[PDB]
């Protein structure tokens, strides 16, 4: 599924993202925008052979199984197909964890070089939420 802009915000709320560790909804659709375009079924390989799964490039190295990934972790106890779902649930559920995880926002390294520090109530200007 490729969301729009204000259908991720509202999607993203309704799974308690919004203020969530502190970030608010710009930050998390930011997020996403520069990490998936929205599009839940985003997948992309890392070099040490570890790949980033969904809406929000949810890392194999640490916190899904996908099988392919050695001496890595499973932190989600979660499947990385079950990121790549039309519903964002399970992304969301495991983002909440990353998040907490003592870097903030920063393990996204997109977000760090693409939406920290920006405007990013814009991501959610204009949506009924
Ligand atoms: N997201 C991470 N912390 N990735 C670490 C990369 C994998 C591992 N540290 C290696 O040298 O292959
Ligand atoms: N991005 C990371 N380095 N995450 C590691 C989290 C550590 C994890 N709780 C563990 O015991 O393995
Ligand atoms: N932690 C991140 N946000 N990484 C985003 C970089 C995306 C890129 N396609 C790559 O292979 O790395
Ligand atoms: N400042 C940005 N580059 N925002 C991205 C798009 C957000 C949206 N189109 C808005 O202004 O409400
Ligand atoms: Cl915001
Ligand atoms: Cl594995
Ligand atoms: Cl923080
Ligand atoms: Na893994």
């Amino acid at each position: 599924k490729v969301f729009g802009r204000c259908e991720l915000a509202a999607a993203m709320k309704r799974h308690g993202l919004d203020n969530y560790r502190g970030y608010s909804l710009g930050n998390w659709v930011c997020a996403a925008k520069f990490e998936s375009n929205f599009n839940t079924q985003a997948t992309n390989r890392n070099t040490d052979g570890s790949t980033d799964y969904g809406i929000l490039q949810i890392n194999s190295r640490w916190w899904c199984n996908d099988g392919r990934t050695p001496g890595s972790r499973n932190l989600c106890n979660i499947p990385c197909s079950a990121l790549l779902s039309s519903d964002i649930t399970a992304s969301v559920n495991c983002a909440k964890k990353i998040v907490s995880d003592g870097n903030g926002m920063n393990a996204w390294v997109a977000w760090r070089n693409r939406c920290k520090g920006t405007d990013v109530q814009a991501w959610i200007r204009g949506c009924r939420l």
